[PDB]
């Protein structure tokens, strides 16, 4: 009963879509060309101006982790009970701050810092091996002994940082293995190797 | 009762403050400083090197909008349905986002975007004055008919910018209408004329 509004890229909507796919769920897409929001006709009728947008049938939102917490929650991906998803809301708002600062060297600084961000990625990086490192062994999933929202917000911005800076994951055992076992489940590994996906660049200004 | 752990300003924590005093809870303040923050073992044992951190008994916290919707959903400021619990994420991290472009400039450059980034607020916070006017008239809460913490976060939101840009509501009636039915009620009407509120800066570099 999805849809999903966006540009012809992989951006903040390449999460969602993964855990539509993998979840054994289907949506329809709609799509808003690169001159469409060059008009207005989109971009006053949108709550913020921006994309991401969604349908849940009478429903629609905006904002990329309220569409990623609507789904959880509606799908049971948002962990057992009050406190794992407290601790599967603490993951995806740094995965959400890390992204957020991957998105200016990408947009706005990628030719005059963008070596400087590869440079302190590692300890960007140390929390969440921190926190597999604690889970059951790192052997699992970013929470509990289930899957999450979170786990596809990580995985997604750890394969496009395996992307700009190769090797960015060889200091990180268990980012590593978790990085090799998400994209290995059945639907999604169907999902990334696609065209739905293979073929949209990471970005919108075509940087990565 | 919980524990905050932050710097003696308002910063991040400024909107549970006031709903865990609008809320009838009790609290203690860890206050920290930069004598003791830049001794260092303090942030090296964050779980990402910042502030604040919050705690409910044996449940550490961090990121404080997973402290937001940790106490909304536990203090029931989550929504009355999982719609407009989905309606009240968009309207948190809309105002996250406006919250996070007013947290650059005041660290980042308020002496070259303090003329730029009045002129663009007009803007930001119309789709908060159409969210009022598009549920119960605006009379009431800024989703359902019910309080959340999505509230005790717009409204922060609305009584810093009033600090930046004095008269930035005198065009968005429901919007004035709103940020002072909400610090009239009673015990937050009565936190926000204390001490520990009052004598405390919004900010920790001196601007705002
Ligand atoms: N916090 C919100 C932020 C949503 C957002 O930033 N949307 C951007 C797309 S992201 C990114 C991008 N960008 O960040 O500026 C531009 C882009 N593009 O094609 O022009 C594509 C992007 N992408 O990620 O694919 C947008 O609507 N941009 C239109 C505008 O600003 O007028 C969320 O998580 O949903
Ligand atoms: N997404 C996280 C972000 C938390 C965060 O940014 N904490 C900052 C304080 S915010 C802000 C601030 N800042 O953003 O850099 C610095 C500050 N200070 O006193 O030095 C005070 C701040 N404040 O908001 O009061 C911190 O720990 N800073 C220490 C460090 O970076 O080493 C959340 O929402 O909790």
């Amino acid at each position: 009963p999805y849809t999903v509004v966006y540009f012809p890229v992989r951006g903040r909507c390449a999460a969602l879509r993964m855990l539509l796919a993998d979840q054994g769920q289907s949506w329809k897409e709609e799509v808003v060309t690169v001159e469409t929001w060059q008009e207005g006709s989109l971009k006053a009728s949108c709550l913020y101006g921006q994309l991401p947008k969604f349908q849940d049938g009478d429903l629609t939102l905006y904002q990329s982790n309220t569409i990623l917490r609507h789904l959880g929650r509606t799908l049971g991906l948002y962990g057992k009970d009050q406190q794992e998803a407290a601790l599967v809301d603490m993951v995806n708002d740094g995965v959400e701050d890390l992204r957020c600062k991957y998105i200016s060297l990408i947009y706005t600084n990628y030719e005059a810092g963008k070596d400087d961000y590869v440079k302190a990625l590692p300890g960007q990086l140390k929390p969440f091996e921190t926190l597999l490192s604690q889970n059951q062994g790192g052997k699992t999933f970013i929470v509990g002994d289930q899957i999450s929202f979170a786990d596809y917000n990580l995985l997604d911005l750890l394969l496009i940082h395996e992307v700009l800076a190769p090797g960015c994951l060889d200091a990180f055992p268990l980012l590593s293995a978790y990085v090799g076992r998400l994209s290995a489940r059945p639907k999604l590994k169907a999902f990334l190797a696609s065209p739905e996906y293979v073929n949209l660049p990471i970005n919108g200004n075509g940087k990565q």
